[PDB]
């Protein structure tokens, strides 16, 4: 069977995903587009402070970078 | 044969703990590995350091090997 | 044909928010990119992170790609 | 004659060792298993607070990343 | 039709730039050297508090290292 | 005739030296043995608080990761 | 033929200043240097960030070049 992380996260596309990055800040928007390098492009992105649901802004369509990332959920929308 | 990440294949579809460089710890089901240790856990709730206390859920999440400290990968034997 | 990078270079000559490894957001017109995403952006201004609050003005920056955290490529569109 | 940093890891094997993260966490457990990267394997691990002997938490069987590794005391079983 | 990020540090070659590192702190003084790194020399360098004019330190000519680099602001003599 | 810094590493052998690590901690030991990525064998290293000559923690035997040091102090047996 | 890299080796039997990621400052004569920037110095002494509070003296050390953020390479004129 072929299934590995990254591939995993070519599943979220277009659904809502949780990121956060090494600073502990996590942002959800919607996936649009991912690279091999986790390089994302969330739409619609709100940043969230660290484990609550506390918006602290909007940054509308977002590039993150893949290698300040700590995790994605990818599943998010369904636990939101 | 044997070494380390042989070792984290032994926990596929087990609990397992990670906790990252910053100290905070993610326990869930370990469904996927890769050489460079990226991971998929299922069911993932994040707790503080050092502790049992929820802090957050996260559902099913891609962790990036190259901020990971450790991984406890018979957590599931041990509680 | 579609990718991150190449949405990079759909911001070139709008307005873009670029938030650094520490927290910081600058708010400038993209004039230039490249693949390595080493920014050149005009009339930059530096907020306080997550708000409107000026801090600073630099003018022409160069802002090296490695320190990114993330790039707003519609920022002009919604500020 | 063929001695370096590296193979001295080897002859900890199956000894109990300490080993201290960037974060200045210390480990403690017997080594099973080392790479060349310094991946390390550790059965029974505690973790310590820094400069002390007051376990914080039980970890099981670790697999510990190389790369944030600050150091192993290697002879640490001849001295506890 | 050859623009680049890194070409455009060469026009600032001579000219007074402000180059803020990683931990936040702010260097000012005239580019004399730069290479694809963007490793630079810097005459006659002040520190400068984050965001003030307020000068902390002086350092003369100064090799810095690129990878630590935040940004440099290309054009600071124009705007003082 | 041939002198650079990693040779330099090479004359301290047998000798105590101090290395301090990335988070500002100082180890003083006999070193034993050391490669080209400045992994480093330290016999009898004790820890101190940075800066000073207060003993924090002995370690015995230790491998401590090159890529983590700051600088060794390569010929600190003759002035301690 | 002009870089930064050959300004370095023009500094060498000159007091320098080198300081660190962590930001602390380390004087003394440079002795010895490489591509990657990493340093032997003489007679080496630190001192507090940004003032002439010295803190501790370390001899003859070989500083990693990879956690240096700048190199003073004309220091003796500055002290």
């Amino acid at each position: 069977k072929i299934e590995n992380p990254l591939k995993s996260l070519k599943t979220a596309l277009n659904k809502i995903v949780l990121v956060k990055l090494k600073n502990g800040e996590e942002y959800v928007g919607r996936l649009e587009q991912s690279d091999g390098t986790m390089n994302l492009v969330l739409k619609d992105c709100t940043e969230y402070r660290e484990g609550t649901s506390d918006p602290v802004a909007k940054y509308g369509r977002v590039l993150i970078r893949g290698s300040n990332i700590l995790f994605i959920s990818i599943d998010y929308e369904s636990i939101m």
